[PDB]
């Protein structure tokens, strides 16, 4: 078809965990949106005691925006690379098609743009990271991935053919880290990346982590930024993972319906307690709330999460319910 | 409703790979069942060379009991901390709903008591464990969980509508253990859990595990201990994990049906030859045999199975079937 | 039944990638099909840098060939050990029943034959490795595994009972290598595999793999040995893991059909980025191809990947299709 005959659309994005607006129902036929993303690279702190890394971002954040659009419709990006960086990027969705996802065509040294359009024909969630050759795990663990949702044209629909509607919708990248550190076990520091590079190679090459953080800091999910519901509201949590498997766990909820593969076409699964995300992929979880008060939100291996950063928090406003969950007995010293 | 007009029954637990006594199909209404379970700290030798850990234990048992209910049921379990153990202890099911199940009602200082009540609406398997504010893995990583079903009214069903029955039914819960270890390759002995905190932190941290054991001890269901069945018995084996992915494998047999979840609500997985069982949750496996002999039953990572202790053994009394698998030619030297 | 009345055929089998001549359709009732393997105990060199390994193998190749049969049919092996070789050597199918798969039945030592007789009864993907008692790891990550498929009698259906037919069929066997290095961090070189035992028993221990190769070669798929296809061909690509977790992904395309066990009695999934094989399984992945170009194929624990070798490639001839994916603007410098 001639693509010139479709309208347009213009969209700039938010900082996770919030989405920018959008309409989980299709108003209109396919059209084009028109996204702008620029690069950062900057030094961050990632957990309580100021280690410090040299983080690099899609438009300064870790992870980078999630994007929404309609199955069918066309998305158009516009990557654009300053001067005050020094190493070449390139963009790559897994939603695309052919030329490794969009990585052949999306080069761009310092001091650069591109742009690129493609089709988005498969509904789900998606995963996009940096890949230039020959760096590829190390700028993908340094920060630069992000997720992409592609709504069907009638929104969700459960196993039983029925719609359901989410009145939140919220988005968790989990990132890990391999800070390197010398002999006396203190993570060492550097001046730009490139200097780090080769010790970054050998502590990658250790295969395991040493930092774990939901939105790319130590408890940067917790305490005033709770993530915020209210009894009887429903909830869509997105989760993504580039580079390691992960298993979420809401200490105290369920899942009602989860996409644990984040693919909609397939039917969902009912009351998971814990699924798995495998790594370089992005899920789907579907709750409603019934209970007040504080929740949890870890991923499952709990040395993980209450070692190395991997937990988040939820504030849900409402009144007890005695009948689901009482104390017979207050805890008394006999 | 008001409880106070429904039935209650008592159920004393049995030590695990087996189960106390119970009805595939609820003869009655709702009840309300009674648990009673029992805090204990106590040294354990979990190898061959008598390697000795502090671990924690409800009913002196690595894992726990699994405790057997039906759905829309009411549990009321009765935890209590003597006055020898020495630490705050605290119960939390994945099947109870607000207050991190359960985990925020239920702290217990040595030497007290308490109830709780909570209901029971959602099927399958689920696991519980302790959780203490700040000592999560520690506690959980000693030996602090285990399990319970939560039956559907009808008993099971496979994916075609059709009812399912087990004759037997066996329970088994894997526990990975992070043994401090000093320069010099030897495990390192303490006097209470206090003193190993830290360098059981130091462990943890580490991330790989020391010892895999099934039933908390290397060879636990090996040689006298195996678990028995009969050709054409139909069983029912409920794994559990609270910390790390488990692949069970039966060395010889398949899983005719799988819930890799364990949630009763989703059809099941047929003939599978491994199935993953991600870490914090538990599946069920229903199997029939069909040839006699001996067994194995492990992790089929098999360096953690053949290395770390991860394998038991069934012995399956009956006499051959030399259609299914023969032996054309002995081995024969040329 | 009595089988001296049924058909006998002799195939022999090829090198993987390739899979030897069959029919997606049985054309004749059930048969009797003869394979014949032979043991090969072997040096061989995995990496750029010439580190070489005491591998063992069944038809000198790792991993072995894949054979091909249909459903309810009895595959009759005929397994030979050579006087060169040091060990003792047994085969083991996960497809098969009784006798742990087969083990107990196929103990050969060197210099000696065996047949077995079994017969195939569920359809799928599967397994085999050999399996001595007191050393299954260490002769299964050397290199002694392979995988088997058992088609259903009618071909592959998708999971709306429509037919599915393949142009092309390929083989893909992931081998984790865990070399023991000394103090230097060089890899240790030996003579013969009783020396390099103790050694490779610790580097096990250690937990993580030293290599990761697809066909048992860095860059075995990668160059002029790449995977060939044309666009609007349809390919099924095998992937088997004996030992460690999988996630396979193909940069640019997608999984059109996906059985991510390898059983084809379940329905399969759709429009998978990203599947997860446990361990010890092998799982099917069903492709039509749209667009030309190079396309890669790795394991998307990217460390992995490109760190440790697990990556090939795929050639497929065509020209472009501007609609897909285009490049509004080529990248340019401002
Ligand atoms: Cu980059
Ligand atoms: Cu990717
Ligand atoms: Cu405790
Ligand atoms: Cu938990
Ligand atoms: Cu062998
Ligand atoms: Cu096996």
């Amino acid at each position: 078809v001639d693509i010139s005959t479709l309208p347009r659309v213009k969209v700039d994005l938010v900082k996770p965990p919030f989405v920018h607006a959008h309409d989980q129902v299709a108003k209109t036929g396919p059209r084009v949106v028109e996204f702008t993303m620029t690069i950062e690279e900057k030094k961050l702190v990632i957990d309580r005691e100021g280690t410090e890394i040299h983080a690099m971002t899609f438009n300064g954040s870790v992870p980078g925006p999630l994007m929404v659009v309609h199955e069918n419709d066309y998305v158009e990006l516009r990557l654009i690379n300053p001067d005050t960086n020094t190493l070449l990027h390139n963009i790559d969705f897994h939603a695309a098609t052919g030329a490794l996802g969009g990585g052949a065509l999306t080069q761009v040294n310092p001091g650069e743009e591109t742009t690129l359009r493609f089709k988005a024909t498969k509904p789900g969630v998606f995963v996009y990271h940096c890949a230039p050759e020959g760096m590829v795990p190390w700028h993908v663990t340094s920060g630069m991935n992000g997720a992409i949702m592609v709504l069907p044209r009638d929104g969700l629909k459960d196993e039983k053919g029925q719609p359901l509607t989410y009145d939140k919708i919220y988005y968790v990248g989990e990132q890990d880290f391999y800070v390197p550190k010398d002999e006396a076990g203190n993570y060492k520091k550097y001046e730009t990346p490139g200097e780090a590079y080769e010790d970054a190679v050998k502590a990658m090459r250790t295969l395991t982590p040493t930092h774990i953080v939901f939105n790319g800091a130590v408890g940067a999910l917790t305490g005033d930024h709770a993530l915020t519901a209210a009894v009887g509201e429903r909830v869509l949590v997105v989760h993504s993972q580039a580079n390691r498997d992960t298993r979420p766990h809401l200490i105290g909820g369920h899942g009602d319906y989860v996409w644990a593969t984040g693919k909609f076409r397939n039917p969902p699964d009912l009351d998971q307690e814990t699924w798995l995300i495998p790594g370089g992929t992005a899920g789907a979880a579907f709750y409603t709330f019934r209970q007040p008060g504080v929740y949890a939100y870890v991923n499952h291996n709990l040395i993980e999460a209450f070692e190395l950063g991997a937990a988040g928090h939820f504030k849900v406003t409402g009144e007890w319910n005695d009948d689901l969950m009482t104390s017979v007995v207050k805890p008394a010293s006999m």
